[PDB]
């Protein structure tokens, strides 16, 4: 029974993420998958949850980070560092967004507030993307992986 | 004659600075002259392609004794979310992990409230995501993070 780990700010919704995991929770029963839900409200103290956290990382087969705009057009960086702990590991690197335009066109320049917009066709920092393609939703990456990760 | 020196990443968003960074990373290297200790600078000009920038930087995060990273805010009240994977991937590998940032403020205190637009702030006393956060002191500065690996890491 395979591991993936839910990384993304969802959980700093007003509902604390209920709706999004519930969503997952429901897409991944009866498919030899369980997800492993980030431990901000199950641990105390900033500690303990970076430290369960981490646990959950080194124990996935997955990662499935939502990287869709945090409070900017930037991705949250938590999630971010997550997924560079998963990288680092050999982890299976998935990731989505709900706006995958390239960041020149997000930001309208290739300059905002005086510091220069990467220029790659990626929706983000290059250093969060691997090769994969980004997709639309957790659906999407998650049924990237049934199909290609048992 | 320097067989072994210690090796630190410099990560963060200086290579969005108008001149890729150089002051910042001329400072670096001033700071660091006649140490036993040598930086490794991003590769975000060096190689071409989103590909090879991402696979040199990790070389050097692999490379490397530790990460000096700056957290401070990056057009937002957040930090550089490149700057954080890099942390990430520093700290799987069991890296020194130095922190800085120009404003050290609890996230709070930063966002006026505990929850901002909708979404709440993370009410922990630190100044960026919990994750970023191994217990050591957040640094005021490239200077003050160094400073301290030379007092607990140079010799």
């Amino acid at each position: 029974p395979k591991t993936i780990y839910i990384a993304g700010p969802a959980v700093f919704h007003p509902d604390n993420g209920e709706a999004y995991y519930n969503n997952v929770r429901a897409l991944m029963k009866g498919k030899d998958v369980v997800p492993l839900i980030p431990t901000d409200n199950i641990a105390t103290g900033a500690v303990n949850i970076r430290n369960k956290n981490i646990d959950m990382i080194r124990a996935c087969d997955a990662i499935i980070a939502d990287l869709s705009p945090f409070r900017s057009k930037e991705p949250d960086c938590g999630t971010a560092f997550e997924l560079g702990y998963a990288a680092a590991l050999g982890k299976v690197l998935l990731t989505f967004s709900t706006d995958t335009r390239p960041m020149v066109e997000k930001y309208g320049s290739e300059m905002a507030d005086g510091l220069s917009v990467e220029n790659f066709g990626l929706p983000f920092n290059l250093m969060l993307h691997d090769g994969t393609d980004v997709f639309d939703s957790f659906e999407a990456a998650f049924a990237y992986f049934v199909e290609h990760h048992l």
